[PDB]
């Protein structure tokens, strides 16, 4: 190693020390050439590596979203995914990934519920631990986020999560505990919200008492972006580095003046934070030979290979959960006469919105995956629209027809169209132009002239669209058609083949920024539903693709309800009536109500599948991948059944975690409230059976062997063995049972394997004793329940525990 | 009067001042003779006046329990009830009543749920305010309790209620704000529990910041009994007086040492507490010529009159809620051939358990009520037993079996000794001798010059003769707090001395029940003897009260046979009247119910009776909801609560239509325990209870979730039918005047209807309940008759929510809906209106 | 030793445990007959042993006052003084002596200035240490008093000594530190006053953070007489035993009502205090052979010998300070008129 933390700490002067406590820009820590300390690049996010730009982003591999990844219940595969994320990161020259995410879906409506793993803390913690192992094994630093209780988006910079120490310990801190214990993440990012009255990013209890004194974790803490709220407290209380730069709270003047005036912090506080930042740079520098990361290096698409594609396709396929399949409707045969219908059928809903999304090398739509599978054109009808806003203009705009004449051209200007006599130019491929992290020499106010030609493909009405932050004007054929803002629309009649001129005059956010101009073919909503029904009736099978998208589920706001959008439900009822052998494929990051569920004979949950989403869906539907995912989340019938129904809004600045330890399936089992599909549920195209085949308990370990067998005679497949524990005679209220182990096993038809699950008792059966402030292994009788979902328990074993244990730590 | 608070304060020396900050005994303040300050007597409770003792207490008039009272939805009648309670108190020479109780049933399982009024803070506040007005108009001081958030009994002395300021303000504090605003009670009693980490009885926020600085209330705070936990902080933080005496926390030595050492308190804090005690005593003395109270006076039954019986009978009949009545089962008529069946039919379940209970003049069982109504004997069978423990020994024994079952000869003899029977000279005389009528010997407040209040150490020998009325097996039982041995014919049958196990007895602090079944012979005379030592006698480690004991006997039965029998007899009658429910041992101060179930074989009995005969009326006695699993097959259902002395006549009045059922449920009645908002957080765990449902309590929760319940808040049927509409409506910028016309559309029965007025905010950005009760009126109507009732109130009263972030109540500009109906689920007439003048306020 | 602290702690019930946390009368702790725990007799003071009474008290040997003692600047003689104090205590059948006293004469007018050793912390601490060594070598428990900053008498039960941490540490704590380090006294008595707003007898900073966590001293803290001011805070914050009896602040009802109401203290706090009282008693009991102390025994003038006589005369002669002697006035001649 050429990197010595303590030596450096002893050589840095005070100004240099202060300069290490904030990032330079959105993505980079501070270079100190004098001492051989490089700038380190970080990059979002948990489902693929975006790089240093949103607008004009270098393309990258988008992975399935977190709740889909967790539904694999496959540690090895999750490790493989983190290794591939590392390779994706190296290709962007980012030494640290801002992921994975592991907040908790205590209710279903969280705007970032798609982005984390699981309502279960053991599944969330092992998924986290597995991704981090895979990232860090390649020499790339993980950042587990957001610590802690950032479990909804509403007013997140100020929201006070008010939560008991028992629920804080057992549910919210637990996946971080597990990640730390098993994977040692190099970084953790603090949340935006408060916990019990105190912003996480200056909470000594969280940042120091727990992470440092109790858990002995020696990583680096960074703020979420702008999630610092004081100068001195955050430094005293354990926040190692403020992002993004340029610093707001930690200028040289603010910090040294606090030091020199004996206001709250000491030079020792500052050194403690600089020391953690140096340990993080030490990991990066020690790994440079292995990763090849170039300081301030170029960003490329070099990881866009067949190997990456096939692995993304596998990870997406195994994420998929088969929820219903009556009458052997699935698998489809390639000779089936089918029509594909639905608002998501030709959509590319690769991810949810915001920080975790990106510019992909490509996304295969579900329709394209089915055309690719069948090797021919497939009958289609859209059925219904379900977009939140109109986009699609850049994606369908331009003589030549080239894939390089494709889109719009953006020409940036110093002054307005209203006053220019007669600096940056960019080929725009997506209608949502997101200028937040945009930078140029001639900018801090700037203006944009967005141009191209649009050619309608059908005769009739088209609805043109524009949204801005916060100035623009939309021109078609040099006539003004449309004057953060609401969506404003103009409907106009056009003609197939005819070329129109699109011109958007935009002014920057002070007039950061952003805008979207879109267009869509208008339809008759009633007629298109009748048409899909009529068509579905005339085919053997229909495949109906529905769901939400990255505008309904997005960082920045929570969902208002659990409904499917617009006329989706009406569409589905009409199609099911016209053809009962319709398979429904749903894309969403979190649950949606299916009111017609009783009539749906085949139903597949695909999540948001990333670049290969549509091929993975085709793989499952045709049986080339046998469905093998299980729900990482409870799927209640109705929003009102959920434990957080009444407290999932920031009100008077707070959110009371009223259900306490009873989150997700812990709530439903305790109430005996029936759900549409429970935690851990998923079907296959084959049948399995299992039995505990050996069992052994000591004073400190539990060892379980489980034989699993594929009893079908046609498909090979994987089953997920899930191991739950129950206290049968505790003095303390607990959930009916708790997931503490799982193993995934692949089995040829007729094949049998034995899997082994070994755990310390303290891992299996502790609850957090709030009054004593300690975890407790309580003497008494316990049950281990082994099954293939939280309900489908197939084999059980009773055992006694005589030796008590109180513990803290890992 | 000439009782002058400031002059007396200036004349008291520091020792007399300290001696005013604590009660002398269980029930009396400190007399200061040289200054003419009398000792003041206070008495439990919120549904009638027990007086100065539990054991051998003077009979009294027991009213219906609080959730029954509130179900009348009748302020005038509740105020009339408070006057009668004042007259009852004057007869016991008690100048201060310890009630009403208005904690909140945030879940249904609370042991004191029966005792308070309602899950709705407006109904609870207006009932409390009407009771207080009634007491205080007669010159008798009320004590609204328990302030605040004593909403379950589990570990109540240490239980930390963790509750947001919004819910604290809208639900829990609100019935006390209303009482203070409208009735100005003389006293308030603090709760045993903590709120957000601090014991109420020393919480500056509760006792001073809210009560004094915000609300300007000027009455006196007393602790709950033993409900004081420090010397100086309770005195600094606003607790005026500690009960009972002799003081633990406020001896002259403790308080003057604190003062002299500058530990926490100043003489000014002491003077501020003393001044509030003096103001209470001034109320009492100002009212002496009006009340006729005699200092340390005697206790009488002088109020046991026809006027009191009539009034108790009316109040109980009007508490009754009719829940179902199909196929004209009801009203019953003289011609119906009826059998009366069930564990509560001959029971006397007058009240819940604990400090609210009392020795009654008499109690009319529901069986007796029906017999009284028909003028003859009525067929009966027990059907099933539902007792929690075995009593009935004193109630069916004689001192001397060879003498007639006289008044003087019925019961047992209690003889009290300073020394146990194993030790005393045979010439040691008892220091006290008492005839015992009730088997539960409850010695909490027993007082005698031979019994040291700081260590109430004594023995009781209990004796008589038991003569069985049937050959067969009898189960005898003994429960104790202290120590006991039950002898039959001088043979030890039950040992509650050795290896005691903790159970339910005595507010959950005594032993489990031990029993002995013996084969007994009819008419044969058996000598029953109990030897008992009080709490401190028994060598069980810790600080003990005097305690109590219960010796019991019951005739064993063939339980299966009795259910078959019940069903066979029910088929042979035109109608069966099935009388079921809980009692004051299932629902009592001290512990909470474990579940919502009817006890033992009750449900099996009801299912058997409903099968044998579908023309069965079920009458349920409980203070809080029970699950009725067989509900769909029950065609006639009446909720009678615990109707006090006249309970049985009040039930017969309603069953036969002499009073036309007019009560409405003061509580939501969910189908299943798991449906309730507090299902997961109704237990003290790691010393705390988190009010996770926040403002969504009772119907506020169910409506918000759209969860169907068996019966909703405000629901109750009649023998007649009614209809209503809003006949006038006017909104100023500050007021709502609403007129409602109500008509009895039936042509046979007169009856009363309850108009309920709810409000809803239509487009706020703040989350609220769907709608909230803010007014009600009860109206009596002849068949065909129509009346207008008017409901005027301030907007601030009608549509404010507590803005927790600002620390203030807020009337938000916007659209509102007034909804008027005859239950929370039976809205008949609505009106939208707009508010544009917003308002922020604190206080009253 | 036949006296084991942990065994006995595991055998005491809650009422017995609470009864050990206060003295029974002015001078004795709580006998627990059923477990073989004797009552321990304590006696004043720093300059000789008074025994159980002021009025009608048994005659005893009075030593020179503390400021004279320290003026010897003689550690060996102060240890000798200590041993003779122990012999004096044995004759009174007191197992624990309430001394020595080492508050500090920051000004000269202190009511008890005569009783402590010196304005200098090093001399005060070596004097304390040597006195304690002599007392404890004979099997007799010392009580260094009063901890801390009881440096005047005026309104002492409430006086708040407001003192910077530097002065607290260099001047007032220092002789206690030196005593703990060199002599390990069996007991320390808390002062009546406050330090920086908190009564010393309930100051967690003093009685726990400094005495226990920092210095690792493992002796018993007793209050000065009636110098206890709360039930629960004093128990939580480290005051092992309240004197005298009968208890004001620690009746069974007060402590056990606090425990069962989750007001401030836990049964662990109560155990922590009992544990320290049992260690003191262990010290007395393990030394019963050496001292021959009789539980509740008589009080005698039995150490009234020529040998005790000669030693008190020596100690006194060596305390005397000659301040001036011009023109050989002294020494006097026997035939000088």
């Amino acid at each position: 190693s050429k990197f010595d933390v303590e030596q450096l700490l002893s050589e840095l002067n005070q100004d240099e020390k202060i300069s290490l406590l904030s990032a330079v820009d959105f993505w980079h820590t501070k270079k100190i050439e004098r001492l051989g300390i490089p700038a380190v690049r970080v990059s979002d996010g948990p489902n693929g590596i975006r790089g240093t730009k949103f607008f004009d982003g270098v393309p990258s591999g988008c992975f399935p979203n977190g709740t889909g990844l967790a539904s694999t219940f496959d540690r090895d595969l999750l490790e493989t995914a983190g290794k591939l994320m590392a390779k994706e990161s190296i290709a962007k020259n980012a030494a640290v990934i801002l992921g994975p995410t592991t907040n908790m879906q205590r209710g279903p409506l969280g705007g970032r519920g798609f982005e984390s793993f699981s309502e279960d803390p053991y599944l969330a913690g092992m998924a986290t631990s597995s991704v981090v192992k895979g990232m860090q094994g390649e020499g790339i630093a993980a950042t587990v986020k957001h610590f802690v209780c950032n479990d909804l988006e509403d007013q997140r910079f100020s929201s006070n999560s008010i939560v008991s120490e028992r629920a804080l310990r057992e549910i919210y801190l637990e996946p971080f505990r597990l990640a730390v214990k098993h994977a040692n993440p190099v970084c953790i990012m603090t949340a935006y919200n408060k916990v019990n009255g105190e912003h996480c990013s200056q909470s000594k209890k969280l940042l120091i008492d727990i992470l440092r004194d109790e858990w002995k974790w020696d990583g680096m803490l960074m703020s979420d972006w702008f999630g610092t709220y004081t100068t001195a407290a955050a430094i005293k209380n354990g926040l190692d580095i403020e992002f993004p730069g340029p610093t707001r709270w930690r200028t040289r003047a603010l910090v040294s003046h606090s030091l020199n005036s004996r206001e709250q912090i000491t030079t020792e506080d500052v050194d403690d934070r600089v020391r953690q930042v140096l340990k993080m740079i030490k990991f990066v520098v020690d790994n440079l030979e292995k990763t090849g990361i170039v300081e301030n290096g170029p960003e490329s698409t070099s990881n866009n290979t067949k190997e990456t594609s096939d692995l993304l396709r596998k990870i997406a396929a195994d994420s998929i959960v088969l929820l219903k399949n009556k009458n052997n409707i699935l698998p489809l045969k390639k000779e089936d006469n089918i029509i594909v219908i639905g608002p998501n059928a030709k959509a590319k809903t690769s991810s949810g919105g915001g920080s975790a999304s990106m510019n992909s090398y490509y996304v295969v739509s579900p329709y394209e995956g089915i055309v690719n599978k069948l090797g021919k054109e497939v009958d289609y009808t859209v059925g219904a629209y379900s977009h939140k806003s109109i986009g699609g203009l850049a994606e369908s705009s331009l003589k030549p027809a080239d894939a390089e004449n494709s889109g719009l051209i953006a020409k940036f200007y110093s002054n307005p169209v209203e006053e220019r006599s007669d600096f940056h130019v960019t080929k725009v491929n997506r209608s949502n132009v997101h200028l937040f992290d945009f930078k140029h020499e001639k900018v801090d106010y700037f203006f944009v002239t967005l141009t191209g030609q649009y050619v309608p493909q059908e005769d009739g009405d088209y609805i043109f669209s524009l949204q801005v932050y916060g100035s623009g004007l939309f021109y078609l054929n040099d006539e003004l058609i449309i004057d953060g803002t609401k969506e404003r629309t103009k409907k106009l009649t056009l003609k197939k083949g005819q070329v129109y001129n699109v011109r958007v005059e935009y002014g920057s956010g002070p007039t950061a920024g952003g805008f979207q101009a879109g267009v869509i073919k208008a339809i008759d909503d009633d007629e298109e539903i009748r048409n899909a029904a009529e068509l579905a009736a005339k085919h053997d099978k229909a495949v109906l693709i529905i769901g939400l998208n990255g505008e309904w589920e997005t960082e920045g706001y929570d969902r208002e309800n659990m409904d499917l959008p617009k006329r989706t439900n009406e569409l589905v009822r009409a199609v099911l009536k016209a053809n009962p052998n319709t398979v429904i494929v749903n894309q969403s990051g979190t649950p949606v109500e299916f009111p017609w569920l009783e009539d749906a004979n085949a139903l597949v949950q695909a999540w948001y599948g990333g670049n290969e989403l549509g091929n993975a869906i085709a793989d499952v539907l045709y049986g080339d991948v046998v469905p093998n995912g299980k729900l990482s989340l409870s799927w209640p019938f109705k929003l009102q059944d959920n434990p957080a129904f009444l407290n999932f809004k920031t009100e008077f600045g707070r959110v009371i975690y009223g259900e306490d330890i009873f989150v997700g399936y812990r709530y439903y089992e305790k109430l005996q409230r029936k759900v549409a599909f429970p935690f851990g549920y998923g079907l296959s195209y084959t049948t399995f059976e299992l039995d505990i085949s050996d069992f052994k308990v000591t004073d400190d370990k539990i060892a379980i062997s489980v034989d699993v067998k594929n009893t079908g005679d046609k498909f090979a497949g994987s089953e997920v063995v899930q191991v739950y524990f129950s206290a049968l005679n505790s003095k303390v209220s607990r959930p009916v049972k708790e997931l503490k182990g799982f193993e995934k096993v692949h089995l040829e038809p007729g094949e049998k394997k034995t899997v082994n699950i070994d755990l310390e008792l303290k891992d299996a059966i502790s609850y957090f004793n709030e009054e004593l402030g300690k975890w407790h292994v309580e003497a008494g009788e316990y049950l281990v329940s082994v099954g293939t979902s939280s309900d489908d328990i197939l084999s059980v074993k009773e055992f006694k525990v005589e030796k008590e244990l109180y513990w803290k730590g890992l």
